[PDB]
């Protein structure tokens, strides 16, 4: 059972399709000349305490570092905004 990127694509399909119904069109922003994670990023946030716990403790930096970002200016700020705008709202949409 080689778990490559099958689940990743399937997940994006739901988010891209669900949002498509609204008319916003899902867009994947590029950061550091690379693709911005979503599935993994979502898990890391929860493991920290949903989201607020991450900001309160400022553990957002660890989230991006785990992905594979080089110590730059402040990618953490981009991750928070990126996650809390398209991926985050997705869950709330269903659990709202």
């Amino acid at each position: 059972g080689p778990l490559g990127s099958r689940v990743r694509l399937d997940f994006l399909d739901q988010l891209a399709k669900f949002w498509e119904l609204q008319g916003s069109t899902l867009k994947i922003p590029v950061v550091e000349r690379k693709i911005l994670d979503l599935y993994a990023l979502s898990k890391i946030v929860a493991s920290k305490g949903g989201f607020e716990m991450v900001t309160k403790e400022k553990k957002w930096s660890k989230v991006g570092s785990r992905l594979g970002y080089l110590p730059g200016k402040g990618t953490g700020s981009l991750l928070k905004s990126h996650y809390e705008r398209i991926l985050y709202p997705y869950e709330l949409f269903q659990s709202g």
